């Protein structure tokens, strides 16, 4: 079975405690695994303890992954507490309508303009150098995923997305970046970016979404099971996953 | 089981005497599926028939994708013998080592320059067109998958490469376009492009390849059946899969 | 003046007797280039001849891209008449409105779908290798300029676009990896791709366009000058051109 | 002449202490235009005044554009002393060798590599959003250009990018998402990226640079200076500029 080599090992899930992310705790918990959830606000995480059927486990930490401190507050715990991170999944994610100006008179807020950047493109490339700086020092091939999305291949139609098409953008070069460079010094750590299209969650993507085809979490959590799953010489770049009959916005 | 939609259906795999698309046709078979694997040469498909282990079967018939008379062929007489397609797998294709001009004293034919563009894109266009107006003739929502490259999505610095990476180019945004075609009249065919890096097939791609990563044709095939496995809701647009490692070129 | 070196230099472009190649053709004659304009209808070519003001000139010559022998005649016919080709303007190109299949109801035929690819990509490649075959046969580093579009950089909404984004694409690929074979041989002939948004020319791109923003041929023939008016060690690789408040396809 | 509508304005250069940037102020000054060069080291600037020819001008003011506090002290002295911007040129950026990760031996400390996306893409959000706040404030249609690179559209094969091209993806996606909410709201300002490859500036892309074609800074400015002569109705979205031969990274 191919996830017998994941049984017993430890995943940290960032954005666990909704959407997407508590999705995959839920689904590695159930293949074995022992996730470590975190998100700003944790209550939420505990609760998916109830959920699992499997022999693995989920764990609630508390962590801004835009903060350099809070980052390294939680890879130390992991670290004197779980050990090795075997999997890191960068799924924390946020998404604010409205303008980059005020012409459409929808300016998004400074905080906010930057805060989508800080969370979207600064906290994977935190997470994942904390990640494959304990999987190296355990000699341990692992795997990083990244929770992109659509927009970070095509530019949206929509004014009301701001920079968070260029913070995915970002994201699709960082991502493939960090597997050219692991690749380059014979590093076997895999890493996948996984984009979604339309899913329903917490974050709201659009408004009037009720009639739009949209996949579930668990969906999206399926086609991670299945880039950790393969084997530890094939990588899956990229998995560009969308509700069938979707109109990309 | 989410191939249990697939048993007793008909897939059409092209390219599927060597390589990728042999190793596609025997992994259908294995779960119930029957196909119709084609060629411009079939002797080596009838031999795969022996390896089949499942319930499908496999039918060799020879067809030249490039040749719009040949595909149609092709597609009469499935249709009068077998019936509905339901998967149709755009897998054969071509690459020719050498130049576009003889700046560097290793020009490609005028005959070969031509036929990589007629092959590995004017060939799933028209394959398509007939799975498609077979599928909806028989109100079915089928799969397309296109077998693209990681040269779809980027340019290779190698110049041996002439037209190769401009006629995955051009599969890439058909593939896209076709989804949106289907997507925008509310019809729900899958479409997925899987684009491989090196794989060990009867392609020469480097000739100096003994030392690179590369896949097997099963870890592609592998990927295509979990694409074709996804629910009826859920698309996978792009699944590029690369052996770990690899350096691209 | 960064034209000098252009004057008395000879000049193909396809598609000059309509639209943004006609432009080209009046704007290089005026800055004193020998114009060879071709298409497969040569009457308004012909009639460009009256605007000339500068000491350039415009021959018309009958040829239709798609074929090779086509070709391959006029470039026989440059060469005995003309001499070494400087610049080669691939602009000729068509778009048919509707889809790859019928399930909208507008399904464009077979001759068409494969006609927006012979001529849209193969044109292009078949002309390039002839252009270059003859400045390198005069060792002169000369221009190819490949007048692609916004839609061979991203997938359109509209559902009447079938395969042409998929030819355009091609040439986006074509393009870079043309310049990248000339220039891992120290070659130093100059590419460039011209990818406009829409133009008011004979194209019908949107029935309903009167309201649209758009560009005239003039101002891409414009940047077409500005392009080859850089220095022999400057590449213009991608010069994207729109009109300003335009919403993509 | 195309620039005429420019004599007499505001154009405001960040990285104008060296390189591109440099260049940009003294062709845009030699243009007419007035001229804010801003860099964290002013002492440079002050000195590029001595090779002003024209009627335009050029004044330092400090600022480091990652930084909200300082952009926003150095837009309100604008706002004071010259008023309107009428050009917004965002140049500033930075590169440092070595790898996300320590696994060939060169990992990027967490302040260098939390730097490359503050000033490499937080900056040119955070000036363009003050530049087209007083655009809009003085009913003025003005011209946004965000140096790129060719990396913000390929991803580079030596491990020695970092993050740099995953900053510069941002721009692209940024630079496209801006010029979209633009046109989606029917206003006029234009946004063009310009993406060069390797010029000979106070960046050190590769140590061992001194046998590779390379631009000059003067090759760029003068491209910018093309896409600001540029009709108000016409857009260059994006201009990519490289030397000749050139083999990227
Ligand atoms: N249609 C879609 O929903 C869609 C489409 C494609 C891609 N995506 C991507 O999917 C990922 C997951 O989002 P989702 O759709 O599942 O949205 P969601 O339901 O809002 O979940 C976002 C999760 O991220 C956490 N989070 C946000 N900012 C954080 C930060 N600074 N530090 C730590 N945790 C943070 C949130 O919890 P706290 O607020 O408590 O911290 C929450 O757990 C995102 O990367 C998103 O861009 C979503
Ligand atoms: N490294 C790699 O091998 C690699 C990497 C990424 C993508 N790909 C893609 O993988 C696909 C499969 O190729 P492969 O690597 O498996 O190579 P392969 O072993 O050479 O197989 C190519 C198959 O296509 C068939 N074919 C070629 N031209 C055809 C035509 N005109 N009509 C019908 N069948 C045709 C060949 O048989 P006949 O000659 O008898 O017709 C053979 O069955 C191709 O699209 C290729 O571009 C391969
Ligand atoms: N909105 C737009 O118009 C737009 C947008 C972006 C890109 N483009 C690109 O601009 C280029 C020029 O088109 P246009 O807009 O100027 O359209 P146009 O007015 O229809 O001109 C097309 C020209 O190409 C010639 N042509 C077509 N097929 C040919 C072939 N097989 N052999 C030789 N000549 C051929 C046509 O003449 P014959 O029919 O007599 O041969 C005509 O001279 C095309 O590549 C197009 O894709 C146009
Ligand atoms: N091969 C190349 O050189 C190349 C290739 C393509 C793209 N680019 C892009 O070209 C642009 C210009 O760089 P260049 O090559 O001219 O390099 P450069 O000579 O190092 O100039 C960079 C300029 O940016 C300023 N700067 C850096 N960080 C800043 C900040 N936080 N705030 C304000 N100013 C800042 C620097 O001055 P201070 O340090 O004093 O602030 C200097 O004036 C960059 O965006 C770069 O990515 C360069
Ligand atoms: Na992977
Ligand atoms: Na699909
Ligand atoms: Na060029
Ligand atoms: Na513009």
């Amino acid at each position: 079975d191919p996830m017998d080599r994941w049984v017993g090992k430890t995943a940290v899930v960032t954005g666990a405690s909704s959407g997407i992310g508590a999705a995959i705790c839920v689904e590695l918990a159930n293949a074995g695994i022992n996730v470590v959830g975190v998100a700003r606000r944790t209550g939420p995480i505990e609760e998916l303890k109830t959920q699992v059927k499997g022999k693995g486990s989920i764990t609630a930490r508390q962590c801004d992954v835009s903060s350099p401190e809070a980052v390294a507050e939680t890879f130390k715990w992991i670290d004197d507490n779980l050990g090795c991170v075997h999997i890191m999944v960068n799924n924390a994610g946020i998404f604010t309508q409205g303008g980059i100006t005020d012409v459409g008179g929808d300016m998004i807020s400074e905080k906010d303009i930057m805060s989508v950047i800080d969370i979207n493109l600064k906290g994977p490339i935190l997470c994942s150098r904390h990640a494959i700086a304990s999987m190296t020092r355990n000699k341990f091939d692992g795997h990083i995923v990244n929770i992109n999305s659509i927009a970070g291949h095509y530019v949206p139609w929509s004014s009301k997305f701001n920079v968070y098409a260029s913070s995915k953008y970002g994201l699709t070069g960082f991502s493939a970046s960090l597997l050219n460079e692991l690749a380059d010094h014979k590093n076997k750590i895999k890493v996948t970016s996984v984009s979604p299209g339309l899913v329903r969650t917490a974050m709201t993507v659009a408004a009037d979404d009720s009639e739009m085809p949209a996949l579930t979490p668990k969906d999206v959590a399926d086609a991670v099971l299945y880039v950790i799953s393969t084997p530890p010489t094939v990588n899956i770049n990229e998995l560009t996953i969308t509700p069938v009959t979707e109109r990309r916005l």
